[PDB]
């Protein structure tokens, strides 16, 4: 299948094992911004659901399918590949909805659906939007979507902005300097210090921060889920030209995302921005190896290149320069192995 | 088709060795002064066990124990390591001018070939609750390279189990599970999953430390003598216990810690992870009962702790316990692979 | 087959009047200075409502309110009491040389005969949560003896409801019920009864006091006007509510208190059992939800509190509540007759 | 029936309602002395149960029946009159014992059993042993007992001893003196002071005490359950002659009880004595209206007369004198209305 071809088995096993835990479902469900917004998006756009056929991609415990049911869906196919599928079945029976919600265990790339659907619902967003590569499963599911069918969410906006955080930058060196000692219990560890620094710099930092560290208005990269193909997410090139609002050292780029549910009655937004209440997605920061000095009114230009890998994540390549001085910085980061700093 | 590969799922092995490939994890272990200092003291104070001897270091990581063996006058030390840390160990051996004495051999100790038999094996094979990671088996497997009358460091391991009362720990885990009691979470009845949620939460061993005043009886000790034991002995570990209750109250579960002893020619040195001793990176481990047992001071609490090895480099733990005077019984099944770090 | 006997099981009536027969219980009530002092102030400061008037004292107990009516210049006071306390009231009337003004009439006010109509009725008919004991109906029944211009003291009653958060109260009741979770209590599996145990514990309204900082929204008020109401109005009491949440958190249930007003010709005097006011022997009452509802500040929590009168001189309480924004719902059934005294 | 003839309906309703609550079962079950001793008595005398037919009188949740089952009983009839019967049925099913434990709802005086039993088990003891008059239901149940048959418990011993407790005595007057005031909000209450004192003195005091208040070795009254007839408990006369071990004022008599399970293998005792760990039976003290002065070596003689009433309790008459001085005291107490003093 399409899933198996783009995914290493060792990664898939661990991934679905993780999503098998009720504790993880509870964690997601307790995020009121997440759960409450999905409910509002679905219920306030009830005419998009009333007597319609629905597909729920990666349904977990089934919450979104129950929201679809509350909004009057005739039939809902809830697909889930983890062992959570069996717990969803239990809930469907206990809530007397066996006639309306049909749980289908398996990958959405592998299962068969009996009929085409009017609307697809899912929560395919990982850290930095793209992590987990579930957006591709969501897009793959459009083979089951009728012409003029809708998708919830309809679009996703990834936001990038440059930040200054001297303490975050310096912390990498302080940690690595453990190895810069000539007699640790009689052993000279200094030769490994450079390797430790490299290791810490490969890790994107998952944490939140005060918005006062942001040095320019964000640049937005939009994926329209109605129009996009799976293929569009294998190589994601995000050019940026930031107009600097403050002078100082730029230590890296900060990432967050919004999604929009574009219904017939209204558009509802779910934001993970640092200006908004914290979600279980937090925000993500990728450091530069060396900070770039910019003055207010300079432009900081470059590219963020995300290359999909077989571990259900991305290799991140960031190149940036201050156009006025020609000072340049790169970094290469492994999105699969983030540092949780919070 | 090696012994390691036969008892280990590939997905588990990949993740395991990836984890131990990170310098940050080496640093974490090395910064435990009780662990690093005690290993150094054990080796150096028993220098005649090392002077002009051949040594095998099983799972050497960064190589620290091999450097200690060298400081104590070892003629030759084979340092085996299966993670990518092997390459960093090589770097340190060169940078410390010890290429004549320390030979790094990358690979699993079950798979590599050594040119000669050794006088002594050194390792840190202990995981959480001693047994986790199933590295004790690799350590014992390595005895095929040990000369007759060869020694092992550590020489023996003692696991200790004792009943505890901790209402706050119990209520915390119970309170989390009770999230799934709600009849109307955004209009959805979750209560059918409540039993399954409780099972999941109570299946997790709790890794943290505690005041010794929670212990309700003198510990029971199970000893593994590394000189005598075979790999096979660790596939199924049955630990009988009969506790003489020193205090009345609710027993919420069993607490576990371990000591190891380095039995040298000059002296015996102990490394203890007991709650009476300074904290180590092993902490201590508590297995909760789903329902606490009431006992009076002077009652006996008897039963069995059964550890069954699995292919994820850990153990399924079965605990059966009863208050003999009343016949109040509790049985519980825990997944040592998925601990809760408090 | 009086009105009292028809609405009341004999076993409940026996126990009820036996309880109110004890001097120790009278002392308990009389020692509440807020209660005794406020009744005295209401009566004495409205002396022209009593001066040379005929008075009925419904459920007079030891007779204290009748003595207050006498101090305020009443010509004649009929003091009705169904418990054996009637005989102790007679003793006090003689010992205080008021035999010419206070006439004790033993029996239920639904059963006795009074020789004439009265200008004003006085009583303390309020139980826990106002309605408990169903004495408000005896008080209203007594209006058959009231002249057209006639007044009532108290004149009106306001019941207040507000949502509260109290994790410790919730966990306490839950922790007690969880005794019945054990799979091996001396070798016996009790877990099949766990649901029934929880129902039983959560069916009990909690009588005690609390800090007002647990209240999560402004109270909703339900008013009974004693001058206008009929006995029948109290058989089924429906209290709708729509709370505008002032704080985010888990709502563990609803808190209840009441005020009564003595609306006299000279002034109105209030007796409040609110948690903002000094403690009375009525305390306050909390009905827990079996499962708490999460609300955010600015949500609305709407539903109904339905009180259905029973033959045990109390009410079956039905509470249905939902957070409108999420549709999270809780319904609960409580036995007001069997409260848990937590103080 | 025999139960209905000796019991007022209003008393029976309230009584069985009380025992219907899981909270009350839990209270009793959590008494480790009670539950643990019953289990030990049954299990350590397993040959009295192995393949035998058993009757469990007033089984409540069924715990004693489950102990009988653990000891190898072939069949157990568990009789219970409260709504707890239905909860017991649930536990029998949940513990897969429907083939061995048969719950029979109703009064043991009214139900039918299909066959005679080898042994009766029960917990018929109330406060001071006799309260609740359940001992009579237990004895009544012997109509179902085979000739060889045993009873668990087999015998009950009530203990009486004189005590000195000045603070307990004085406390009655301090409480009553609330009424000894000439102007309580303008009302002279003093006429009721004597009546308040009388009321407090009619109540037996349920709490525990240090054994150092006891002024003489206890006197024992034994009921042998194998031999006694229901009738024997309608009028219980307990003569006493105490040989005073200490000088001082005797303020009343203290009561506790032991029961013995006399099995084939061993005798097991359950004691509620003040020398033993506290149980949910506590101990009971009946005050004298006036204390008696005695010197060490004097004899304090008299009678405790318990007269059964239709409220499932006893009217207690206590008469005592110091033989050397002829100083005499009486008291009359209502066992149905005890004062729970324990804090
Ligand atoms: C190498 O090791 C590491 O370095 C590692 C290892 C780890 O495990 C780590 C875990 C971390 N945890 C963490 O904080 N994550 C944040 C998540 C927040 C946002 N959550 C989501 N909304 N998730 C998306 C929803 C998914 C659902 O859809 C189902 N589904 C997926 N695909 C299919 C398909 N094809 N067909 C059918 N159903 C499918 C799936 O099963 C779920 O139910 C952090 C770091 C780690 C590092
Ligand atoms: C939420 O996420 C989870 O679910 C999760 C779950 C978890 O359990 C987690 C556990 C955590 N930490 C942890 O465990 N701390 C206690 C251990 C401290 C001390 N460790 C040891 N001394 N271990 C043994 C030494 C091994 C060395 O030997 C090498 N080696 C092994 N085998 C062989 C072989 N056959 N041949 C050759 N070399 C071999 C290996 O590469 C190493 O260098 C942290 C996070 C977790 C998260
Ligand atoms: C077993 O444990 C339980 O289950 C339980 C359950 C409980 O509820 C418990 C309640 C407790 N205490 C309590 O409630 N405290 C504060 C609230 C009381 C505030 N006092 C009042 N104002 N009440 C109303 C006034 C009545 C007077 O009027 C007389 N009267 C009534 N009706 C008529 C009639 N038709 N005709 C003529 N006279 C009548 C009556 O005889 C009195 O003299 C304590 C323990 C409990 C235990
Ligand atoms: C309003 O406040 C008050 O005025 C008040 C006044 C009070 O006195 C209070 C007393 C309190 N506590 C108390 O008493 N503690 C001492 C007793 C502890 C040990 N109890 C027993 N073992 N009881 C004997 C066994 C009974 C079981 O046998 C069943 N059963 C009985 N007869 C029959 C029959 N004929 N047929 C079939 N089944 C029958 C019955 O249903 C039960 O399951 C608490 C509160 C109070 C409040």
């Amino acid at each position: 299948s399409v899933f198996s071809e783009r995914t290493e088995e060792s990664s898939a096993v661990q991934y679905f094992q993780f999503y098998g835990y009720l504790s993880q479902q509870q964690n997601m469900m307790q995020d009121y911004v997440r759960t409450g917004t999905y409910q509002r998006a679905i219920l306030q756009n009830h005419t998009d659901f009333k007597d319609k056929i629905v597909l729920d991609v990666g349904c977990g415990s089934g919450i979104l399918s129950f929201f679809a049911a509350q909004a009057g869906a005739r039939k809902i196919y809830a697909v889930e590949a983890s062992t959570m599928a069996q717990h969803a079945e239990v809930l469907v029976k206990s809530n007397n909805l066996t006639d309306r919600i049909v749980v289908i265990p398996g990958k959405v790339e592998e299962v068969s659906l009996p009929e085409q659907v009017d609307i697809i619902i899912s929560e395919p967003m990982g850290y930095m939007l793209f992590n987990e590569r579930m957006l591709e499963s969501y897009l793959h599911a459009k083979k089951y979507l009728k012409p003029s069918g809708n998708m919830f969410p309809t679009i996703g906006d990834v936001h990038l902005a440059p930040f200054t955080d001297e303490q975050l930058y310096m912390e990498q060196f302080t940690k690595a300097n453990f190895w810069y000692q000539p007699s640790f219990h009689g052993v000279d560890l200094s030769a490994l210090r450079g390797a430790a620094v490299d290791e810490y710099f490969r890790q994107p930092v998952v944490d939140t921060f005060d918005i006062r560290i942001l040095m320019a208005k964000s640049v937005k990269y939009t994926v329209n889920f109605l129009e996009a193909k799976e293929g569009d997410l294998h190589r994601i090139e995000i050019p940026f030209k930031f107009h600097m609002l403050h002078s100082g050292l730029v230590h890296g780029l900060a990432f967050w995302f919004d999604v929009a549910f574009i219904g017939s009655i209204m558009t509802v937004w779910l934001s993970t921005a640092p200006t908004e209440p914290l979600t279980h997605w937090y925000q993500v920061r990728c450091l530069f190896q060396s900070p770039l000095f910019a003055k207010a009114g300079d432009t900081l230009s470059g590219t963020c290149l995300l290359i999909a890998n077989k571990r259900q994540s991305y290799d991140i390549s960031i190149v940036a320069q201050v156009d006025q001085t020609g000072s340049k910085s790169s970094n290469l980061l492994d999105l699969k192995n983030p540092f949780f700093r919070y």
